[PDB]
């Protein structure tokens, strides 16, 4: 008809297996409601009829699309598909609906009631005959095909009507595949990794002969690198399954594991063979055990490989219909000589995810769990830094062995036999997943992290117009490149904080991160100090490295005077006023691209002793006073610390506010924490002492805090600074001259 | 019956080769007292019939059972048994033990007043036909089987009786193994990993159709250490050997 009826397929947001989400000029356009019986034609003459639902979430003109409605039609992402609405549609008497025996497998116990009336109750589905739908339960997964309707060709069903399920399973026929083959729905976390990856692929594996009218050469050696774990095989083979392409899958290992010649034979074998099937992809994973660094090698038949593979990509040039993917531990673990052009071009980290990543994974690890109701997913979101995914497989797994090992087990086998009935009423609890994530998890990582903070600008008090002129600083000529052009000024890309210790240095540079929605990666003394006395400074490249890959990012360093502290103070050691890291710093700092948005932090407390071969022009030159907090601040900080913690309302702070003067901010944050822990043991001692009492129930005494603890933690309160550091910083104030 | 008459198995921490201990609410629902004669009924028809004394180490429902008497009931650790109070045994005139030639070897002189004599005494020890009991001595512990009783199937026995030890000994059959084989009774210390051992692994070897039913991986890559010496090798025999699968060693 070549009019708006022809649409892009999509992925869903949505978890019902039978609901499709509109946009609302699309759906004003077609003229329905919520809730409407929809059809939908697409490739090979298959139909899918569905309920239509409204979403703001949704572009001009795409559909978000489920999997197995999605492979129900016989099409795949990148097809086209024509929307008419069926609204004459009704109820059925008897339904016809059966399972491949290939799925079900282990199974005992009646399928009907366990599955089928868990399913049919409450939600009007729309069925048509032919169909495979997806349940889930008894800690797995099942896929059921329909036969024979009664009002023929199609229905919704209801509460109102019967199932007939009689028959033994039918064998899957030659067209469609499993379900159990890997998609883009079990992915958790790193979705703008899996969309460049999709945008960067997509065109010669979708419209092959387009490039066979072009010539312009597409990337071919595309890498994926991360730590080790993170499914980066699972990830390959869910593209390659997704898009649609012949797989063939090379392990390392187990081409070492052949003699030489055999060796040769399988590599060429393979080369061929993903010749034949073009278009296809190609995989090769733990590439460190077929080709090291040169230095690592030892042997003679290692070089002959290596030097086999180089030979075998380059005389692939000549064919465009295959692609090449790779994966190992560390880019700074394969030879030089492999990564270049014509060879291995594109670069792309996976890395470590995140809470929401974290939270992701989870989601899909308790997919078909059947969990309880007093279970926290956040509980375990949020407590569970640092790790991976394959971790968290291993904690749902441990979880649910736990509750296997604590109930139904010796409470069965006493009686009778297992089956999925009690399957069903087999749930876990929040228990197990304290206790298998306080034993039994080996955390994988101690290296740096790269992620958004999380603190924002309410969350510290005051210091108003030092924000405002730092949100100058770095968040004007991202926005506005027209008016610097204009007015031909390159940015400064470097800042300088400095003052008195405890003040909150660090809050800043994370609400400056967390507002322009930057990336974070974070150095602190301590690194300094072990990169200066094992005297290793090939570190300081992989640092600005992964800081160039995380664009764009904003790079903290704390504590920049301890390496000329460290060697002596105002004295010193016997040298003078340079050192080794910070020379490093600048040499790597002014070599770089001024747009690449890689906007370099530093921080000190003794801006006297440092080098002033940093405060030169195109490096760090913004100086900012940060002083000692006022009591409009103090109130403000008071206030920003309090709200996480219950307090009671009729407790004043502003008569400490009026009498705390010259204070730390610190020393204001730890107070409320000795209160804190004052009033959790006098609760704690009144709580024993009352089951003592009648019993050798629960009336809590107070949940806040009142003027007592707050006066004997003012008994406890000390002041951290001095007089004289602030008249030697006032000296900067009175001579005001900042330049050398 | 499906009443609270079917328990599983345990180690036991008593050191009489014949005594089973039990806990108090147990005990005071089966109505007995100490000291009674108990009768055991598990897999393949075979019985076994003990002393039941009382412990507070015992837990709701478990049994505390010992490792010859275990192997004599031909079951193992993970399997269901059956209790029955046996009050009616009496004494006997005429007992017929004799010893296995594979487990006697470099033995001289007279056999019957150097281990007999010195064990069936001030014990009165519940005995039935064909069952093999292990005593020590001599640098040495050896098994022995019993073939025949007057008071036809079982006696207690105690010092107004004599046994007859005549003949030459028999070839063991088939069926079981022997008992210099290695077990959980001889490996002393670390009782907290030997216990994560064993609940880390009890689940696909002693229900195996169960993972034939629910897709989940278990844990197969398990990796135990120590400084040399410590017999680990001698644990993963003895666990190898109590919970009994197809032992193989590279
Ligand atoms: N509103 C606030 N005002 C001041 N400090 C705060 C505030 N909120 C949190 N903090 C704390 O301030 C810390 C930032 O370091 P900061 O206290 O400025 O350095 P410093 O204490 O002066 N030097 P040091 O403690 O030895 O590393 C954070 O880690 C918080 O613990
Ligand atoms: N983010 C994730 N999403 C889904 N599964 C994951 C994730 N991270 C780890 N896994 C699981 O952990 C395992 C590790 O992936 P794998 O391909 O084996 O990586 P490697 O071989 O490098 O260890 C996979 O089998 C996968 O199922």
């Amino acid at each position: 008809k070549n009019r708006p009826n022809r649409l892009i397929v999509d992925e869903a947001i949505n978890e019902d297996n039978s609901v499709v989400s509109l946009s609302q000029p699309k759906m004003d356009e077609l003229q329905l409601f919520r809730g409407d019986t929809v059809l939908l034609k697409g490739k090979k003459r298959r139909e899918a009829v569905c309920i239509v639902l409204s979403d703001d979430e949704c572009s001009d003109e795409k559909i978000r699309m489920n999997r197995v409605v999605r492979n129900n039609l016989r099409v795949r992402l990148g097809d086209v598909i024509s929307i008419q609405p069926c609204p004459d549609v009704k109820y059925g008497k008897r339904i016809h609906v059966l399972p491949i025996d290939d799925t079900v497998e282990g199974i005992t116990g009646n399928l009907f009631e366990v599955y089928l009336k868990p399913y049919f109750l409450e939600a009007y589905r729309p069925i048509r005959k032919g169909d495979i739908f997806l349940v889930r339960g008894g800690m797995r997964a099942v896929e059921f095909k329909v036969v024979e309707t009664d009002p023929s060709p199609y229905c919704i069903v209801a509460p109102d009507t019967v199932i007939h399920c009689e028959g033994e399973p039918i064998k899957r026929e030659d067209e469609e595949e499993s379900l159990n083959e890997v998609g883009y729905d079990d992915i958790g976390g790193c979705r703008k990794q899996l969309a460049q990856i999709k945008e960067m692929v997509e065109l010669p594996l979708r419209h092959p002969a387009l490039f066979k009218a072009i010539g312009v050469k597409p990337p071919r050696g595309i890498l994926l690198y991360g730590p080790p774990g993170t499914g980066k095989t699972l990830i390959a083979r869910a593209v390659a399954n997704e898009t649609g392409a012949f797989f063939f899958l090379i392990n390392g290992p187990e081409i070492m594991s052949k003699l030489a010649g055999e060796s040769e034979s399988n590599l060429r074998k393979a080369f061929e063979e993903a010749e034949k099937n073009a278009p296809a992809i190609i995989f090769i994973d733990e590439l460190d055990a077929i080709a090291p660094k040169r230095e690592k090698t030892h042997g003679e038949v290692e070089r002959r490989i290596v030097s086999q593979l180089l030979t075998l990509m380059d005389g692939l040039k000549q064919r465009a219909h295959v692609i090449v993917m790779a994966a190992t531990n560390r880019p700074n673990s394969i030879d030089p000589a492999l990564r270049r052009f014509g060879r291995f071009d594109r670069e792309v980290d996976i890395g470590i995810p995140d809470a929401t990543g974290r939270l992701e994974i989870l989601q899909i690890h308790t997919k078909n769990m059947k969990l309880a109701d007093d279970v926290d997913l956040e509980q375990v979101a949020n407590e569970t830094h640092g790790h991976v995914g394959a971790d968290l497989a291993a904690l749902c797994s441990e979880a649910a062995l736990q509750a296997i090992r604590k109930k139904m087990d010796l409470i069965d086998l006493e009686d009778e036999t297992i089956d999925a009935e009690v399957m069903n009423s087999l749930a876990v609890t929040m228990d197990d997943f304290r206790w298998a994530l306080s034993q039994s998890n080996p955390s994988a990582l101690r290296e740096t992290v790269v992620e958004v903070p999380q603190v924002t600008w309410e969350d510290i008090g005051g210091l108003e117009d030092v924000k405002r002129e730092l949100q100058e600083l770095v968040q004007y000529p991202v926005e506005h490149p027209d008016k610097f052009l204009k007015f031909g000024m390159t940015p400064s890309k470097g800042v300088l904080f400095y003052g008195p210790p405890g003040c909150g240095k660090t809050l800043l540079a994370k609400a400056i991160a967390n507002e322009c929605q930057a990336n974070f990666i974070s150095i602190k003394g301590p690194e300094l100090l072990t990169m200066w006395f094992g005297e290793s400074e090939a570190n300081v490249r992989e640092i600005f490295d992964k800081a160039r890959q995380a664009a764009p990012c904003v790079l903290f360093f704390d504590e920049l005077d301890s390496i000329a502290k460290a060697r002596g103070g105002n004295i010193g050691d016997g040298g003078g006023a340079a050192d080794r890291v910070i020379n490093q710093i600048l040499t790597e700092m002014d070599g770089m691209s001024t747009k690449k948005n890689v906007f370099i932090i530093g921080a000190t407390n003794r801006p006297d002793i440092i080098d002033p071969a940093i405060l030169r022009p195109g490096r760090l030159d913004q100086l900012i006073y940060i002083p000692l907090p006022d009591e409009k601040s103090r109130v403000a900080i008071l206030k920003a610390n309090l709200r996480k913690s219950p307090v009671a309302k009729d407790v004043d702070l502003e008569f400490l506010a009026k009498m705390t003067n010259g204070f730390s901010g610190a020393d204001l944050t730890e107070i409320c924490q000795r209160a804190c822990k004052l009033a959790i043991r006098e609760s704690i001692e009144s709580e024993i002492r009352r089951e003592r009492e009648r019993q050798t129930e629960e009336d809590d005494p107070v949940p806040e805090i009142r003027r007592d603890h707050f006066e004997e933690a003012m008994r406890f309160a000390r002041r951290s600074v001095s007089d004289n550091d602030i008249r030697k910083y006032e000296m900067f104030a009175q001579t005001l001259q900042q330049s050398r």
